[PDB]
């Protein structure tokens, strides 16, 4: 009855028969984190959720975050409301493991689906594992080790198409309170100890212990091979979707293709501890 | 009722409402043809066919293929038999757009899914009209009118025939009766009038009017460009799906992840044109 | 006076002349005249001193009196840099001097002072052979779009901020400087060459094209543009004198020497706007 | 005996010994020391005949016979090389001689005879001062990798002719020259130093490697091991004599001065197996 199908080989599944706007069990708690632990990234549909709900099954995986930037719930301020009639996104033009820039990155995101263009806004996930894997043994040697600069400067849009307000001002402010730091190039999983590619095109600058241009010829090579369909999945967006997935070993991708149609969905982020 | 679901922005849509397995209608035909049309590459779910049932409706969308030289159905031998007990699927392991190093690339397929591994085997779709409509205009300017050399070896080097003596000859009679080739780097669709980037790693080897340096930089380029999510879709099969698509202006990649699973698959396809 | 190529792209050897001294009109316009033909001219064994250098730099343009640097006192027009005061991360990538200003330099006139036993080439490349070599179809694509030029290239300090005392002075330049843009291909005002006008040193971004397509052409005639075919490599020897059109060529200082010293006078001649 | 380095990475200009001449045990061991150091040799102003030329290359190893080339008549260890009776391309992308042969020459001794009056430099570059300059991480990963080197690299099937007798002339140098793999990471058969051993013109795949994963490496290392910090360019006059070790060099012909008449001779030696 609690059920787990996979989307692919490489990462992946749906869930299915456990109603998690309730309280769930410690057997249905314990077989989803097992499902996150191989499958990365988790599906559940037709799975209707409001923040406190989901602020409580978020928080069973994790200590929650509860942040200034972005809209927040008038009930419950550890959901997000991204909103396309408000905010923007921008900063989806590229793949991404999030706030990687952060000592501290978060462990995962669990994210519902309220409003939805009529099609479009697609959201791909890659495995840091399964693409790690992949690589030959040469490679995961000289690389597994190796450390990296994540920057938050790299996720700067500016005037791209000029949708930034006169108040980019918030950019400059996260700018300078969050300095350039590093994390491993191939992470262990704290939980599972699975290893898993761990740079990022969003906020990758320079693999440290390479010089500028070995480098940028590695990233180039990295990001490409990290996100070849073998290692991904597609998801189309339902309302009443939500995603659950583990951002200490995967990416993902928003596609841009649905603009100027409102899209509306709730984030709650559980905090993560330190990449090695 | 014959409906069209749209599948993404770019390309994509489902069919249901229609019993392809009998004869259809000189009315659903067209509202299929101008589908194709408009959104480059269609899907049925649950349209189980055989091999006679699929050949009258490709057939009712150009003339057919008899291909005399792999596993075929005797019966009908316009259907060809794609088993990975039998045969292999060495060529769908990068993008490539069918056949292009003929003077006349066929104009697109229909696939039946016969048997699946429970998941895995996706496999993507890209429109060369969308990638196209993306690039910015001097770049668009520019190939507009450059022509490119799609070349059969490409992908079947020697090592694809195999060892012996006899597959040799075999192949070099193969190239022998396919020399390089060109076509217009944006194609017309001879139907719709759309542009379409008309370029793809499977057979694209250089585009003419640059030099090799220059060639290498832009198709490199372009077959990154074309691939991106924006432009494509992906899919993920089960048992009696049918998919239809536009060979004239959409690439497609099967992703290898079902290794050692069996599967089977029934392709009819359509003759084309000369591309321009 | 003689006049000496040095490869069919570009550069030639001066000789026959002395110019430690003032020159007649004749010498002067047979050497602009070679600066336009070649585009980086050499002078060996012609030892010199700011004041003259100043004199000769200035019959051929304006000269500059700044810039960000250590001059020699009697004359500001003419720069001093010496490896024991000044570094230079600034050099050991291919670049056109000054090319995030409005109006880059005319181009330079370098005096060879102090070197390395060996060690210390420089390089220059031609935009006019280079852009020649292009295709037609790739010539008229490029012919006409512009680039970012970004003063924050050739630098961000090696992120030597957050350290304050000698950094304050780079954001400065910065604030000073923002990114402004230029064709990709220039018409040289005097001769009506056209040449590739991108460095790897300034150039961010071709304006017209979006990033990912900006990022693979720059790529290429990043590489193209500095091929064996399109410049020459100049073994410095002391009392060298290097002018060059900075408005048709990159340049490339070889860093190989390190620890040892070098020291070299420049006079910059100021340049117009490029178009 | 006279050793004038011509940069840190590698070149050295020789004096002090005539090598037309039958020179000393003593010559000739200082010569080979200075090429063990220097990677490549240059004389200037020495004359020197094929009779001469060969009894010189001889002392370095044995040499390479005659056919089915242009050596001089009585001279079968000298190849004569002449625009006028051979044209000469593809010496124009950076390549190391014969690494395709499970035994790439030892080197070379180039003798300039008729020279354009310019264009036609050489640029040879080191493959050791490249190695030494990688990231350790990177040569930790690359030494002890091999490659796959492939005459038909360079000589494609369209440089032979769709003349059937040429097909048949290619077809056997591609069934007597399949292709076959080198160490990435060479050690000088006599001194140790360890170089880079792959190049632009012959190298295909790094054979433990995926194809993607070579394709991004051979790029870089093929944009790195040619950097300006690794080579040299030397501008020939008639009377040169330039002396390489092709076991951890590369070079590059410029293709700038057809169609004017050049005529070099060379001697080759005989190499071994790369380790």
């Amino acid at each position: 009855s609690l059920t787990i199908t996979p989307l692919s080989p490489a990462l992946g599944a749906q869930i299915s028969g456990v109603d998690i706007s309730r309280d769930i069990s410690a057997e249905e708690r314990d077989a989803i984190e097992q499902a996150l632990l191989q499958h990365q990234v988790l599906f559940l549909r037709d799975q209707p959720i409001n923040p406190e709900q989901q602020a409580r099954f978020a928080a069973r995986f994790g200590d929650l975050h509860i942040h200034p930037i972005y809209p927040n719930v008038p009930d419950t301020p550890q959901v997000l409301v991204l909103d396309t009639a408000v905010t923007d996104v921008r900063d989806n033009a590229v793949w991404h493991t999030d706030v990687t820039f952060l000592p501290t990155p978060a462990l995962g995101a669990v994210l519902s689906a309220k409003q939805l263009p009529a099609y479009g806004g697609d959201t791909l996930w890659a495995s840091g594992i399964a693409a790690f894997e992949a690589l030959s043994a040469p490679l995961r040697e000289m690389l597994d080790g190796l450390t990296a600069t994540h920057d938050f400067t790299k996720s700067f849009p500016l005037e791209r198409f000029g949708t930034t307000p006169q108040d980019l001002a918030r950019w400059e402010a996260t700018r300078r309170n969050n300095p350039p730091l590093s994390h491993p190039v191939v992470r262990t999983h704290p939980v599972s100890g699975r290893k898993a590619l761990f740079v990022n095109e969003g906020f990758t600058t320079r693999i440290n212990e390479l010089s500028e241009l070995e480098s940028d010829a590695l990233l180039r090579l990295l990001f490409a091979h990290a996100t070849r369909p073998e290692f991904s999945i597609r998801w189309r967006w339902q309302e009443n979707d939500v995603a659950f997935w583990d951002n200490r070993v995967t990416q993902h991708f928003a596609v841009d293709d649905y603009r100027p149609n409102r899209r509306v969905m709730h984030r709650a982020t559980i905090l993560g501890d330190a990449p090695f």
